[PDB]
Formats: structure tokens, C-alpha cells, sequence
């Protein structure tokens, strides 16, 4: 298993993300940024660790697809295990806590992921830092793991200043190996994946999509 997801996306990733390594993802709101994540997981057969620190996490959304698409229910909101959390200074606890000690023979990990605030004094850059170590042991570990995750970043290209485009940069290209990339096109609901890094299936791969009330869909 690599993991689940569409056609439009799988024929894209190489197929199911890639195991042994974690696929960073950033992007802006209102791309599928979460509806993969899910969908990826509840159809993994077993338990994916879901991270959330905002938004995210929607037991509605989970049991629409189940719904439709044929499954079940009740049962299938016992997958990703009930994490979080909202306490960005200390979701360290969480995410050095949740890896080594919540493992076992299961799926994913999915994370969310990304900045955090105190109040003044400018804080930013000493968390700008945060986001290396906690990928040090979200490395090594997947890979002498042999488990895939899934980093939920933001920001996308917004166009080249302002640091050129990722939150960031240069840890999670060096943390995270895969690069991917959601970003929002002319119609509610359909936007579009590119590969900005990836081993086997080339960076200008460039594929596109849609996502409809139950989850990802392929178009025309």
C-alpha cells in the first residue's frame, strides 16, 4: 500500500502518496486541502492519526461520504483517532506524544500543521523554527517507520515576494520530500494538484480535479 485517493491524483502522486516518506501539502483555503486527507484514510482499511489545530476534523463530513459512496457509519468514526490539538506552543506534547506513543499497525498521519501566536515581542521566527525539529523526528521516524503522512501547510505561491511562496521554505524542503500542492480555480468546488517535488513522476505533472459534496472526483 501506498495509499488511496482518486485517479486524476493517483496516476499524478505515482500512485498513493508514497510510503517511508511524508508528502507536504500547502496551499490556500477553499482547495480539498482536507476532504483528501479523509477520503485517504477511512478507505486505508485500518486507523490514520488525524492532527488537526483549527479546523478540520467534521463528523458530518465523514459519515456524507461513508454515506453515498457505501460503507458505514457508526463504526468508521473510530478510524482517526480522536486528536488535536488547539494549543500551538504545546501541540509538541501531542505530535512527539501521538507518534511513539498511539502506534501500531495502522494507515496515515495527517497534521495541521502549520504557525501559531503568544501575542507581541515577536514571536514568529523562534516558531518559524518549530517547524524543523518536530519534522526531524517526523522524518526519521517515517521512514525507519515505513508509514506515509501528511503535513498540512498553507500559503501556496502567492507570487514570488513576500519570500518567494511557501511558509517557510527551506526546512520543509529538506523535512518533507514530497511537495504537492492544492490551489483554488474558477468554480466552487474544482481546483488543481502540481507536484513541486517528488522522486518517480516528474514536478511538471500538473494534474487537475474536483471535489463534490462526498469527496474527490475525477471530471472530463
Amino acid at each position: 500500500m501506498l495509499s488511496t485517493g482518486t485517479k486524476s491524483l493517483d496516476s499524478l502522486l505515482g500512485g498513493g502518496f508514497a510510503p517511508g516518506v511524508l508528502t507536504q501539502v500547502y496551499g490556500p483555503y477553499a482547495s480539498g486541502k482536507t476532504t483528501l486527507a479523509l477520503q485517504t484514510g477511512l478507505l486505508s482499511g485500518k486507523k490514520v492519526a488525524y492532527v488537526d489545530t483549527e479546523g478540520g476534523f467534521s463528523p458530518e463530513r465523514l459519515v456524507q461520504m461513508a454515506e453515498t459512496r457505501g460503507l458505514n457509519p457508526e463504526e468508521a468514526l473510530s478510524r482517526f483517532i480522536l486528536f488535536t490539538p488547539s494549543d500551538f506552543k504545546e501541540q509538541r506534547r501531542v505530535i512527539g506524544s501521538l507518534k511513539k506513543t498511539v502506534d501500531s499497525n495502522f494507515a496515515l498521519v495527517v497534521v495541521d500543521s502549520i504557525t501559531a501566536h503568544y501575542r507581541a515581542e515577536e514571536n514568529r521566527s523562534g516558531l518559524i523554527a518549530e517547524l524543523s525539529r518536530q519534522l526531524q523526528v517526523l522524518l526519521w521516524i517515517a521512514r525507519k517507520h515505513n508509514i506515509p503522512v501528511i503535513v498540512i501547510n498553507q500559503v501556496h505561491f502567492d507570487s514570488r515576494t513576500e519570500m518567494t511562496k511557501p511558509v517557510a521554505e527551506q526546512t520543509l524542503g529538506y523535512r518533507c520530500k514530497d511537495i504537492l500542492r492544492l490551489d483554488k480555480l474558477p468554480k466552487p468546488g474544482l481546483r488543481v494538484a502540481v507536484l513541486e517535488r517528488h522522486r518517480f513522476r516528474p514536478e511538471g505533472l500538473m494534474a487537475y480535479f474536483r471535489i463534490t459534496e462526498r469527496g474527490i472526483e475525477d471530471v472530463e
